């Protein structure tokens, strides 16, 4: 509920933030005994800095560069002491800029940054 994404905390069951791709690849299927998923390596930042993003499924497949992504209700995992972020059907995926601030080019993604509130007014 309302947590940086730079600094935000693995293995939890709901995050909601806001960001915009900079870093995306294409999706790869990976064989599990549970079965096969295409899954998506990307990097995105906003609210604060960047952090490590994979999608799951055809999320894992509709992302791309440059493009402004929001997502609610994120579900995170830390796996080799680094931060990452997973998504997949339950979780809600929408275009949508900046929450009350002006834009991500205008917050630096690269490094973590301070910023007061998330953002003017919202919903969840």
């Amino acid at each position: 509920m309302e947590e940086k994404v730079g600094n935000l905390k693995p293995n939890m069951e709901s995050v909601n933030v806001t960001v915009r791709v900079l870093e995306a690849s294409e999706a790869r299927q990976i064989q599990t005994k549970n079965g096969v998923r295409t899954i998506s390596e990307a990097i995105v930042g906003d609210e604060t800095g960047r952090v490590k993003l994979t999608l799951w499924g055809k999320h894992a497949g509709s992302i791309k560069e440059g493009q402004v992504v929001k997502i609610e209700n994120a579900w995170t995992t830390a796996f080799k002491g680094q931060v990452q972020l997973n998504a997949g059907s339950k979780t809600k995926i929408a275009e949508a800029s900046e929450d009350g601030f002006p834009e991500s080019s205008q917050i630096p993604e690269n490094t973590p940054t301070a910023e007061n509130l998330y953002f003017q007014s919202g919903s969840h």
